[PDB]
Formats: C-alpha cells, sequence, structure tokens
C-alpha cells in the first residue's frame, strides 16, 4: 500500500520480541538454511546496520491508480466472476447470527477464543474471554456498543502490528524481511464473519476449479481431484506473485467488493461497508501510528478469500486487456490466496502479461525460474501448489502431495516447547507421501525419543481418505 501519514502518540503498543520456537533434535542432523525470523531490533544474527521496523513496512511502496478503461475492464472482469461465483454457491447469503458467528456453522470453524484480541482491548489489559462468551455464543456490552456503531456506518478502528513468529531461509531471517500479523479488534473479525461468513462456508464446501477456489481443501483427498482436472490441459503454469497481499490497489480492493457483495446476490448492505474498511487502515506498532491507503490486511477473518476472489479476477483481467474475445471457459485455475495454477489448451502468452498485471500493481514471475521466464508446454506434475508437488503413487493410481524434504527437514528442525509430540503427528501427514525410504530418514532422529506412526498405518490412512471403495475393493 501507500504509507501516507506516520505519526508519534504518546502511548506505546508493546509487540512480542521472545521466540516460542526452539531447535529439535533433527536440527543437529538436517542443518537445515533456515531460522526463527527476527522479532527484536538488536538481534546478533540480523545483518549488521539493518532496522527491524523500517523492513516490515518496506513492503508498502505505494497504491496504484488505475486509468478509467482500465478501471471499467475490471468491472466487467469482476461482475463475470461473480456471476459464475454465485451461479454455483447460490445467494442465500444472509447475515449470521451473533450465536452463528461466534461459535461457527457448518462449513466454517468457530472463533478462536484465546488469540489477540486487538485495539483498543490490549491497551486495557484485556483478553477475548473478557468481551465475548465463547461457550453460549453471546456478547458482553463492549462489542455490542461496537456492533450497533457498524450497523450505522460510523465505526472507526486501528489494526495492531504483530511480529509473525516463525521458521524462514537465513537470507531472509539475516535480512531482517520478518513477516507481520495484522491483528483486528475481534469485533471487527466477528461481525464481518456475520456479513459474509454464509458466503465463506459454501465457498470451503464448494471449493475447486469452477470456483477457481482451493480455500477449504484438504491436499490429501483433494489433490487426485485437482491434478485430474489440470492433467487434461496442453498449457500449465506455475505464477509468483510478490507482495500480492500489499499491492492489491485501492481501485481493485473496492470495485471488487462492489461487484461481488452486491445486496441482488443475497448480501445484507453492510457486507459491501464493512470489507471496504479494509482499504484505508491505520496500523499501530510502539510509538508509531500509520495510515495506509490501499493493500490487504492480514487479520481480516476472510483474507484467504478475499485474496483468492482477487486473484481469479486478476487473470481474467490481465488475458482481456491483451487477447480479444477471453472468457472465463478459455482457461482454468485454482487459487489460494497469492498461491496460483493457471491452465489452458490456448498457448497464452504469460510473458506478455506481465505489464498487464503491472497495471494492477502487481508483478508476476514463473516459479521455477529459468531463462526469459514464461515457457509453453509444462503440465501438472511439473508444478508447485501450496508448496506439494502433483506426483502420482503407483500403488492406487492416485495423485498425491509431496512436499520437498528441504521443507520437511526445515519444519520438523525446530518447534515451540512442549510441543513436539503432536508436530510430529502432524509432519508425518505430510511426510507420507516422500515414500517409504524419505519418511524412515526424516523421523531417524526423532527415534526412541518419540513416538513416529508407521509409514504402513499413514499410507492406509491415505488410501481409505481419498477413495474408500478403492480400499474396500483392495480387499478382493
Ligand atoms: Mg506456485
Amino acid at each position: 500500500g501507500l504509507i501516507v501519514d506516520t505519526r508519534d502518540v504518546e502511548e506505546r503498543v508493546h509487540v512480542m520480541r521472545k521466540t516460542k520456537l526452539a531447535p529439535t533434535v533433527a536440527h543437529g542432523v538436517f542443518n537445515p538454511e533456515f531460522g526463527p525470523a527476527a522479532l527484536s531490533n538488536k538481534d546478533p544474527r540480523l545483518n549488521e546496520g539493518v532496522v527491524l521496523d523500517e523492513v516490515i513496512f518496506s513492503k508498502h511502496k505505494g497504491d496504484t491508480k488505475m486509468s478509467a478503461e482500465d478501471k471499467a475492464l475490471f468491472r466487467r472482469c469482476a461482475a463475470d466472476y461473480a456471476s459464475r461465483l454465485h451461479s454455483v454457491l447460490g445467494t442465500a447469503n444472509a447475515p449470521l447470527s451473533i450465536y452463528e458467528a461466534i461459535k461457527g456453522v457448518d462449513g466454517l470453524d468457530a472463533m478462536e477464543p484465546d488469540t489477540a484480541p486487538g485495539l483498543p482491548w490490549a491497551l486495557q489489559g484485556k483478553r477475548r474471554g473478557a468481551l465475548i462468551d465463547f461457550e453460549n455464543g453471546t456478547v458482553g456490552p463492549e462489542v455490542e456498543a461496537a456492533l450497533k456503531l457498524m450497523e450505522k456506518r460510523e465505526y472507526k478502528f486501528a489494526c495492531q502490528t504483530f511480529l509473525k513468529d516463525e521458521i524462514r531461509s537465513m537470507e531472509k531471517v539475516r535480512a531482517g524481511k520478518t513477516r507481520i500479523v495484522d491483528v483486528l479488534p475481534v469485533e471487527h473479525i466477528l461481525y464481518t464473519r456475520m456479513m459474509i461468513g454464509r458466503f465463506c462456508a459454501q465457498m470451503h464446501s464448494n471449493n475447486g476449479p469452477q470456483i477457481g477456489s482451493a480455500v477449504g481443501c484438504n491436499p490429501d483427498v483433494d489433490w487426485q481431484r485437482f491434478g485430474t482436472h489440470f492433467a487434461q490441459y496442453r498449457n500449465v503454469w506455475d505464477v509468483d506473485y510478490s507482495a500480492f497481499d500489499a499491492n492489491h490497489c485501492s481501485d481493485a480492493m473496492n470495485i471488487m467488493f462492489e461487484e461481488v457483495f452486491r445486496t441482488e446476490f443475497g448480501f445484507h448492505p453492510n457486507a459491501e461497508w464493512i470489507l471496504k474498511t479494509l482499504v484505508n487502515t491505520e496500523h499501530a506498532y510502539e510509538n508509531k501510528r500509520i495510515t495506509v491507503e490501499g493493500g490487504m490486511p492480514s487479520g481480516c477473518s476472510a483474507t484467504s478469500i478475499i485474496n483468492t476472489i482477487l486473484n481469479n479476477i486478476y487473470v481474467l483481467y490481465a488475458l482481456r486487456r491483451h487477447y480479444e474475445g477471453v472468457e472465463l471457459d478459455t482457461y482454468t485455475m485454482i487459487s489460494y490466496g497469492d498461491d496460483i495454477v493457471v491452465a489452458s489448451d490456448y498457448d497464452l502468452d504469460f510473458e506478455a502479461l506481465k505489464p498487464h498485471f503491472k497495471s494492477l500493481g502487481q508483478t508476476i514471475t514463473p516459479a521455477d525460474k529459468s531463462d526469459k521466464g514464461f515457457v509453453l508446454g509444462h503440465s501438472i506434475t511439473d508444478v508447485t501448489f501450496l508448496k506439494r508437488h502433483f506426483h502420482m503413487d503407483y500403488g492406487t493410481g492416485f495423485y498425491k502431495p509431496v512436499m520437498a524434504s528441504k521443507t520437511l527437514e526445515a519444519i520438523l528442525s525446530f518447534a515451540r516447547r512442549g510441543t513436539i509430540q503432536e508436530k510430529l503427528i502432524s509432519v508425518a501427514g505430510l511426510a507420507v507421501h516422500s515414500g517409504p525410504d524419505e519418511y524412515r530418514r526424516l523421523f531417524e532422529p526423532f527415534q526412541g525419543l518419540f513416538e513416529i506412526p508407521s509409514y504402513r498405518s499413514l499410507y492406509l490412512r491415505w488410501v481409505n481418505a481419498v477413495c474408500g471403495d478403492a480400499a474396500a475393493l483392495a480387499h478382493h
């Protein structure tokens, strides 16, 4: 986005500056070129001269202003996508009640009861429990008053900046490229869910190439569904964005919200309004208040879905700006936020699409970065989606999601204190698709120290998950 205003106020917003992540027994074996991000300015690992709270906001390099003709094309692509989207999902997008927003419905998980509350509740020293009863799905006096303010459309707020405690590549750790979570007030998250929660549940349930969304998918079972779909196309592209979230221009965000969340699609009018409050934001970090115009915040209860919607419209936009007679069935795509796989039977010149994405403020590069950019003739087995490859399991004939060994090694090299046993079982769920030999090697350092699930047990669990009848039949 565009930093338009920076001022200092006499009230500090304290941030988490001590890492919860610690090395495991695997760190000594795998020696990964990875580590926890910098949470302090005076981290000894940082390049001696880097200022942490200048790199974390360096992503804000402006807010691209689109011309009239480009805006008119964007609205047309947004409307056509909304058309396809609501054709599949339906028009049952009536507001969720206070109770349903807290407890969640079928397709939407409950609100997290213990996570960060937001502002100004963090200054009052109040946890999420003091504001909202998560047991009974009711609200206290504080949230109640704010929800009434959101109905009148007079509610203003601040975003709280947290440093993301996570594993990052040593080059990024050393360069101070720590990511940030923009924690929004708990009432905003609740009300956003109230306004578009029903829509979000439907998008999770109906995920796939038809709506262009993988939000709500389980890669274990859905990789077969996705793989066989993209295997039928002549050309497949692996597209990468740089700073996808921050580079959403105000024009693109406003027009999208207007075209997708219309009342005629079954939405409450306030659905559009609450999403538009994400466009111009104020961010609180220590003594500094930074006003940003444009870009998506990280902590909205629908960032993945909003990002995914924009991604779909960007592809439609860029192709229509370059070629004539381009429709939704000219190509096919799956998206999860910034992550994207595109396919077509047409020889689409994606290299030529670069400045067309630039008119939206977005920069595209091929994932498997090779000489002279994007190339034709790539298939589904060549690409990466959600950090997973599309490999054929030769025992069943189904596509399996395979993560790279370096990534698995990195994930296994660090954990929060006391969570190791739970993390191991979870990562084993991902490591099973790498095969018996790699699986065994990856969990070698943990043997005798923790319970490691047998490859056999997890393989059989998977076969039934993807196709019950197959595992039923495999007993012929
Ligand atoms: Mg990718």
